[PDB]
């Protein structure tokens, strides 16, 4: 089986996402997840290419499976307007011990966040701009270069 | 009649709510929303549910105070954070929640960090004991990474 990926205007629930998660793989009980929300410090509006942010967040995905042979990994990323203290995304993990799960987790959290594509409102006379990272060295820890 | 609170770092028999714990960590944290956790199940090996696969006690008193200096010096090398740890003891079937750890900080790096850093002292140092038939043997465990 593959990944779980999604983009979504919806809210998800994490209780249900990783109930899922753990369904699929029940012979494994690891699981580390991160969610990231709006930090209320004085909005965000995100857009993403469908199909082609979705087919990056299943490569990311991908590669960690390949790395960490028997994980699991889901992904449920939110677009639209999003308001201060609104959950943006969530990455979900099972693998039989958790160093994997940890490790796969903040894998694709750093490979979503450095080039999963995805866009930002940015208002000046209102426009679209990169949200990727601009951190050069983000994946270095993973042994990706430049 | 006063009510005492319920700690944040807490050893208790009834199942946790992953979401509701990371809810009120939220709500304890307004200003900060990058949100690592760790849950652990027991493994389903199709051995049924006539018989506990886990059976844990802890040292009433001993036990709590031994995760919060854990969850302490979390906060001293992670400045800025918060930790929330509830485990369980009893009698635990296939599938079963085990232990739940949840973090916030600022920026997803330290969150993920501190959560495994918990997670790892906590298999180590945190006192608890598991049935083997039958006996009640030290349930602690290479933290060299910290």
């Amino acid at each position: 089986h593959m990944a779980t990926v999604r983009v979504q205007n919806d809210d998800f629930d994490l209780n249900a996402e990783v109930a899922a998660l753990r369904a699929r793989n029940p012979k494994i009980g690891a699981v580390a997840c991160f969610v990231g929300t709006v930090r209320d410090l004085n909005a965000l509006e995100l857009e993403h290419y469908p199909g082609m942010t979705e087919k990056a967040l299943e490569k990311i995905a991908a590669e960690a499976g390949r790395r960490w042979p028997g994980i699991d990994v889901a992904i449920v990323h939110r677009v639209g307007k999003l308001y201060p203290l609104d959950q943006i995304v969530m990455v979900a993990t099972v693998a039989a011990h958790r160093g994997d799960a940890f490790a796969s987790c903040e894998f694709v959290m750093d490979y979503l966040k450095t080039d999963a594509p995805f866009w930002k409102k940015e208002t000046t006379p209102e426009r679209w701009v990169d949200a990727r990272s601009t951190d050069d060295a983000a994946l270095a820890r993973w042994g990706i270069e430049s």
